[PDB]
């Protein structure tokens, strides 16, 4: 409610732009570890954790001084309810469940809009 | 001009999805490609092509009754702006080039909102 839309905007623009990064490395995701984390409202929160060495997080890292609860909040349960309704077949992929994510992104972007 | 911005914005999620589609089968595209292909304006009838067998666009397939020139030469024309003064390292890759135009994607779409 007190988001900056604009904020949460760039917020998911970096999402893309990071997961793409990890997606370029070789690194993969697997659907059930996906749904899980979204579920659970924390896949970016795991992302930043698992990924903490490489990546880079100007508005989603809580270290970060353009962290904003709100947003963060905001993304990972668009998240949670945006997995509990699609899989990976509705956006023709099979593997890579990051891949998934970054579909997700562009309906909360939509949502945001 | 004349270009329908929900229609344009929806062929751009398109494009995203089906480069995420390209990416979770393995395939890879050289900078040099891509910025050669978006400077000639044709990066996305390339994919067309090239991916015919698998490919889904039902907004950029000239074959598609949803295909219109407006949108289709916007997009192409904006691959091609963008791809002449972003670099791969700009959004922390190296290696595929097809996440560069994911990228540009989100450039383009800023363009159009």
């Amino acid at each position: 409610q007190g988001m900056n839309n604009k904020h949460a905007t760039s917020a998911v623009h970096e999402i893309i732009r990071e997961i793409c990064r990890l997606v370029d490395s070789g690194h993969s995701m697997t659907r059930d570890q996906f749904h899980e984390l979204s579920e659970q409202e924390r896949f970016i929160a795991f992302l930043a954790e698992k990924y903490s060495s490489t990546i880079k997080l100007y508005y989603l890292a809580d270290s970060s001084p353009l962290f904003e609860k709100d947003t963060s909040s905001f993304i990972e349960n668009a998240f949670g309810r945006h997995a509990n309704t699609v899989v990976m077949e509705d956006f023709g992929l099979k593997s890579n469940a990051l891949l998934l994510a970054i579909n997700i992104c562009l309906a909360i972007l939509r949502e945001i809009n």
